[PDB]
């Protein structure tokens, strides 16, 4: 694991989205097994776990790239899910309380 700022920033800001998430709904790659249709409406999967790979990895050059996949977290679950579900509320609600938590974030990595 490499240690700089830009790096620790991503650490504690995907530690703060996971802390959004209270049921671990998006922390795993949506189960396959479960929905076999999933592929079929879904061109990029993305959950926590895959994210934190890539951040471990240091495939997350720039503060823009990690917020694009973060947003996959939450519009492929608007996408496959019908409204009244509670993954869907549970997407809705994750987009404004990891928006709030990105705009903090954001700010501080345009200082860097
Ligand atoms: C299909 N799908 C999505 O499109 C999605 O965005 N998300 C976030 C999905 C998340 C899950 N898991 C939820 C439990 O933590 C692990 C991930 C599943 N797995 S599951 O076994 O299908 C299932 C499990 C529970 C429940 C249900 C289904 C139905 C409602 C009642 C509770 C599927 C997800």
């Amino acid at each position: 694991m490499q240690l700089t700022p830009f790096l620790i920033l991503l650490r504690k800001t995907l530690e703060q989205l996971q802390e959004k998430d209270t049921g671990n709904i998006f922390s795993e790659p949506v189960p396959l097994s479960e929905v076999p249709d999933y592929l079929d409406h879904i061109k990029k999967p993305m959950d926590f776990f895959t994210m934190k790979q890539n951040l471990e990895a240091y495939r997350y050059l720039n503060f823009d790239d990690f917020e694009e996949d973060f947003n996959l977290i939450v519009s492929n679950c608007l996408k496959y899910n019908a409204k009244d579900t509670i993954f869907y509320r549970a997407a809705v609600r994750l987009r404004e309380q990891g928006g709030a938590v990105l705009r903090q974030a954001r700010r501080q990595a345009e200082k860097m």
